[PDB]
Parts: C-alpha cells; structure tokens; sequence
C-alpha cells in the first residue's frame, strides 16, 4: 500500500511484508503454515473460526517470533506490536513527480465555477493518497489473485538479444522501483520473454515486452469489456466531462505464485518475473477493465477503456459529488491516479480513451462530414497521385471530364518533370472538391444494402469514402485530421488509425446492419505479424486496432483498384469558419499599424506598430501595452508586424487567445493563403526581410494553434461594438509609435 514494504525471509525463501495498523495479529500466507501445528483456534468475524500458530521468520534478517494467522494473500500483514524495534516509514521511490504543477494545470484548465473549483482544490488534499506521487508508483488491489497459467501446453523460451544500452539507465530506475515495491521478483524460469526499448516523448526510454508467444498459449476465455465502438455509442454527453488516467492499473492486480514464471524476462542476464498483470499479456486489459467497470457500476455516467475513465454530468454540484464517490471507491480499491494527463471538470476532454475530443451534449459524438482541400502539388509525381486518386469519380460526377481537362493539360504541356500551377488551377481544384460535397452527388444510406467503407491514407490525412454496397455515389466522404503524434506513425499504421476513426462514425450509419471495409492491405493475418522495429505506434494503438477483428458484423477486404497515395500533398485545414465569441477566451491581443511621410528624404517612409494585452474575464481590463517604432516600412507591414509580436507573447499563455487586425490582408491572408504559403516555401514573393516576417506567424501557430485571428475595419467608429474600444487603444499606440523617429 502506501508504507515502505519490508523484506524478509521465513523458510529459505524471501517474501515481502507490509506494516499493519489493525489490532489483528500477523497474517502469514497460507502455504507456509501448512506443516505447522496449531496452538488454539479462534473465531474471526471480519465468525469464521481459524487456527493460530507461533512461528519464527526474519525481517531485515533479524529474527521475529510471533502469534500468527493464515492469509490467502501473497504478503505478510505484519502487526506493529510484533515488531516494537522497527518503526513505520512511508514509501520512498526514486523520482518524485511534480504533483503541484500537475494539480495547478488541472485547476487551470477547468470549466468549473470558482466555487466548485475551490471544492476541487480541497478534494486534491482529501484523498491525496489516491494520487501518483512518485514515478513508477503502482497501487495494490486487495483482491483474490489471478491465475494465468491456463491451458496445459507451455510456451517455448524466446532468446533475448542485446538492446540499445543508451536506454538502460532510464529503464533501470523502473526495474529498481518495481522491485522495491515487489512488482518484480528475481525468479529463474522455464519461459523467457523478449524485451525492447521505445523512446518516450521526454527523451527517456520506456520498456516493452514482446509476449506474442505466451499469448497463443492462453485462451481469451473471459467476459471482455465492451470494445471501443461499443463504448463510444453508449457514452453520456453532458456539460462537464472528466477523464482520469489510472497509472498502469493492471500492475495493481496480482497474479498467483505459480504464475510468476510465465511472465519471466531477462534484463542484464538476471531473469526476473512479475508479481502482477503485465502489459502485453493476452488477458491483462480485459481483467483490469472488468474490475474497474464493477467498481463503478453504481455511478450513473461512467465509461472505461484500458485505464482511461470518463465521467460526465450536467449539474456542477452532482459532478463533483459523484467524483468524490469515485475517489473513495478507487482509494479503497488500491488504485492510483496520475494527474499529468488527467482532466477534471472540463467542457471538452482532450481524449476519452480513443483519439476524439468530446464536446457539447448528445449521447453520440458528431464529426465533420466533408473532407478538406488538398494543397497544390509541387511535382509531377504529386500531380499523378492526385489524378489516380480522383479517377474513381468519372462514373457518377457528370461534370468531371471538363473539370479535369485543365489538370491533364498540365501533365504534357510542361512535360519537363516539374510543371506550373496558376492560382486559377487551385480554384479549379476547390471546385472539384465542392462538387463531391454537393448533396446531388451524395447517395443516402439504404438499410437493405450493406455499408461499404473504402479506406486509404496520404502522409498528411486519412481518406475515407462511405458507399452503399452496390451504390455509385458516396453517401459521404470523411477526411482525417491527424494529431501531432499520429503524424509520427508509419504508413500502415496511418491506415489502421484511419480505420478506427472511420468505424466510429460508421457505427451510426450501419443502423443494425453489417459493415464491409476495403483497403490496400492484402490480409489482416499478415499484419499481426508485422515486426516490432516497425511499429511506431504504442501497442495500445495496435491493440485497440485489433479488437475489431473479433466483431462478427465487420469484414475486411483487399481492394486492388486502389491508388498508391504516398505522394499526396498536404491537406489544408482551417481555424476559420469557427469564428467564436469575443470574450470567452483567456486573452485578447489588439494590434494596429501606422505609417507616415518621412522627414529625412532618404528613408521616404516611417512606420510604427501598436499592441495591447487585455483580458475580458469579469470585465475589460488591460494587462500590458506596447508601442514600437518600426523604421521605414509599409503601413501594412506595421499591421503585419504587430500580430507576430502578440502571437509570440501568447505562447506564454496556456489557453485560448484572440488577435484583432485592422488589415483585411493580414487577417484574411492568415486564413486563406497562409496554409497555402507554407506548403509553397515562400517562392516568388519580398526581397528577404518581407519573407522573414510571415514564416514566423507560421511557426508560431504550428507550436500553438489554439490562437485565433479576427479582423475589423474601424473607421469613424463611435461605439460600433463592445470590441472596438480595444482597437482604438491599439490604433492610438501604433500611431504614437509611428510619429517617433530614431
Ligand atoms: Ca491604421
């Protein structure tokens, strides 16, 4: 539990003891007492009567004799009374996590009224014991331990090859912390399981076990938790959502002693074994998620997957009241919550098990139908790929042959490898896509036919078509918006990610029917065999991906007709059309620029920018201002140069920010041609200083995209809104900055 464990021998063999608190006597695990003859017998209520003994054992090598009782558990529950010389100390592991930053970040990113927010701040110190305070700190379920030596045919010990030593240091800490708490034991065994390293985002390495041999030895004879698609249709959607990360909760369940060998692995020649459920093993995920779902069966609105728990309510009092019941259940069960990834009391939870943030209030989530604009090719190979991509539409889009003539009129005309795109060609590409998005080329879902899904993927996005089985038009397309990490996946993994995404929206359209999936992969047998140096996706991904092959209402098929897409340009997303309120953010950055005639004939011009940091929380308040003289530059470059400054000053703000511009050019260009200018390389602008001014709002939005940019005219504006006050302030500053001369 949460006292330092204590290392001991009884009869030759070593074992762990946990300091006790009750007035009960010292329980020994039941298999040591078997040969010992009983002293008296005595009825324990919490009235099962039991034999009592008097035995000798060691604690830190020193000998103890004690009046003891039998325990079905794996450890010694040690009475403080029996050991008056030793004192109880708390658990000491290697690296103390920054629980304070974690808690501050969660109190920050919260939609709770500061009233309940303050009640959460008291809850963080109410069951502080149920929070992960140390790295590698595991919990301890006091449950009946599991037996995974099922199936009589043993697996065959896999040899352990050498691995990267540059990872051994950060992995040894883990090994030593999981020994100290008894999660590993040093037990030479008949099985050897292979081990590999994978890099962690922080620059350390985390260890992976390749259990694919053991797993074919044991059967999935167990009531599996509902799968991703089962959970995502059932979930309640109400105002306040919350997700909690069990820190490797499967490590909390123990396994029987006769099972330790099965889990064995070698690390620096010494062959260790697991006291607890291992990650990789066939039945871990379902046994742990089973127990979780039992523990929260009384809670109205809860969904669990792997170790991620999501709970949501409408009434902010009832949310935190239910959440305390959960904290109690998890504490008394021995579980351990990690607040680094956890998200409490938020109107949008960044992920509820799968890769999809939750928002608003319906029982089912609801995603954007239409796909996004592709950017222009930079190459012949990039043009041929998109051609071969659109080729399927000839048969159901009447205005295709014409639309596409100009693009082909681009293959042979500039027959010199690289071609040339006019700006009107990009307008024709957008016209192409809009056709496919018009409701006359979209079929309707037919409950008699089966539901067909055609899946491919570029490097930038996944491409998904939905058809009816015999249909000639697609019900709806669906493009995929890869997360920052999803981008790091290999190709085939991009295809499988996209499959999970597509099947979540699909679980709505099938409406009691079957689903057929067509893809460029020849088998769903050969792919489980893909070697682990190639899997660039966490095996949580590969698991969630392969849970779908146990569903009878889903079949996978190889479509030879599909085009090779490893040469599609970038998709052009947009933070545009979601223009939102003026005041609901966490900060507002007004911007302006002026330029006037120059006093020295040589410079010819003279510009100044202006910037305002205001927050519109309870009411308008100004946090800082700025009036910066720029030199001889375009007035439009003052208005441009001001938003770069306020974007850079925003990276310091963990939250949503708003940036206001007088300049239609900047405010539109930062919405319509910026995603384009990026995938162009700033070619044929403008000498060099001009180009080195646009790139930096690019890079600054890349790093933080939760920053929006609006526009306004603002001429002769008396009080045209509540919003123009700030932009008059900012126009005063940029004009002030203009008049000053160096
Ligand atoms: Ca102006």
């Amino acid at each position: 539990q949460l006292l330092q464990p204590l290392p001991a021998e009884i009869k030759g063999t070593k074992l762990l003891a946990h300091w006790a608190s009750g007035a009960t006597i010292t329980c020994i695990p039941e298999s040591f007492l078997e040969d010992e003859q009983p002293i008296k017998k005595t009825l324990i209520k919490t009235e099962k009567q039991q034999n009592v003994y008097y035995v000798t054992f060691k604690v830190k090598g020193r000998k103890v004799e004690a009046e003891v009782i039998a325990s079905p558990y794996e450890y010694i529950l040690l009475s403080p009374t029996d050991v008056p010389w030793l004192t109880q100390q708390p658990l000491q592991l290697t690296i103390l996590v920054p629980l304070q930053e974690y808690q501050e970040k969660i109190l920050s990113k919260t939609a709770l009224p500061e009233d309940q927010k303050q009640q959460l701040k008291t809850l963080f110190v109410k069951y502080d014991n149920l929070w992960q305070h140390w790295e590698n700190q595991v919990g301890h379920r006091k449950i009946r331990p599991h037996n995974i030596a099922t199936g009589d045919y043993p697996p065959r010990p896999q040899k352990q090859y050498p691995i990267n030593p540059k990872a051994k240091p950060s992995i040894q800490i883990v090994i030593d912390d999981l020994l100290k708490q008894g999660v590993l034991t040093p037990q030479n065994s008949t099985m050897n399981t292979p081990v590999y390293p994978v890099p962690k985002p922080d620059g350390r390495w985390r260890m992976v076990l390749d259990y694919r041999e053991v797993n074919k030895t044991i059967p999935l004879t167990a009531a599996q938790n509902q799968h991703s698609a089962g959970i995502l249709a059932t979930i309640v959607r109400q105002k306040y959502k919350t997700t909690l990360d069990l820190a490797n909760g499967f490590w909390a369940h123990p396994i029987t002693p006769e099972s330790y060998w099965l889990t064995a692995f070698t690390w620096q020649g010494k062959q260790y074994s697991w006291t607890r459920l291992p990650q990789g093993f066939l039945n871990s995920p379902a046994l742990f998620t089973a127990d979780v779902v039992d523990l929260l069966k009384e809670i109205p609105n809860v969904q669990v997957y792997v170790d991620d728990i999501y709970l949501s309510h409408d009434d902010p009092k009832e949310h935190v009241q239910q959440l305390e019941k959960v904290f109690q259940i998890l504490l008394q069960a021995g579980y351990v919550v990690s607040l680094k990834k956890s998200e409490i009391g938020q109107k949008t939870v960044e992920f509820l098990g799968f890769n999809i943030t939750k928002e608003g209030r319906g029982l089912t989530d609801t995603f954007k139908t239409k796909l996004l604009n592709i950017t222009p090719p930079k190459d012949l190979k990039q043009l041929q790929s998109i051609l071969g991509l659109l080729n399927f539409a000839r048969n159901f889009i009447p205005n295709f042959a014409e639309l596409v003539q100009p693009l082909y009129n681009l293959i042979a005309s500039a027959k010199g490898k690289y071609i040339e795109w006019s700006e009107e060609n990009t307008k024709q590409l957008n016209m192409v896509i809009e056709a496919l998005n018009t409701a006359s080329n979209l079929e309707e879902r037919l409950p008699e036919q089966r539901l067909v899904i055609k899946v491919n993927t570029s490097p930038s996005a996944g491409y998904v078509r939905y058809y009816n089985e015999t249909g000639k038009k697609p019900i709806m397309y669906l493009n995929y918006v890869f997360s920052k990490a999803e981008l790091k996946f290999s190709m085939l993994e991009k295809l499988l990610t996209t499959m999970d995404k597509a099947l979540i929206k699909a679980m709505d359209l099938a409406m009691g029917q079957e689903i057929l999936v067509y893809s460029p992969i020849v088998s769903m047998t050969k792919i489980q065999k893909t070697p682990l140096p190639e899997r660039k996706a966490l095996p949580i991904r590969w698991i969630t991906w392969m849970t779908y092959l146990e569903d009878p209402r889903i079949q996978f098929h190889y479509d030879k007709t599909l085009p090779e897409l490893k040469h599609i340009p970038d998709v052009y997303t947009s933070s545009q059309k979601p223009v939102k309120h003026p005041s609901q953010y966490e900060g507002v950055f007004y911007t302006d620029g002026s330029a006037i005639k120059s006093p020295d004939p040589t410079k010819s011009n003279n510009a100044g920018m202006g910037i305002v940091h205001a927050t519109y929380k309870p009411e308008y308040q100004v946090l800082n201002q700025w009036s910066i003289p720029l030199g001889n530059h375009t007035a439009q470059m003052a208005e441009i140069a001001a938003v770069e400054f306020a974007c850079k000053k925003a990276l310091k703000i963990p939250g949503p920010v708003l940036v206001i511009t007088d300049s239609f050019y900047v405010a539109e260009s930062a919405n319509k041609e910026l995603p384009y200018w990026k995938s162009n390389g700033f070619v044929n602008n403008k000498p060099l200083k001009h180009i080195s001014k646009w790139k930096s709002i690019a890079e600054c939005l890349s790093m933080k995209p939760d920053i929006t940019i609006q526009h306004e005219k603002g001429h002769q504006p008396t009080n045209t809104s509540i919003h123009t006050e700030g932009n008059a302030l900012a126009d005063k500053l940029a004009t002030q900055g203009s008049y000053v001369v160096n």
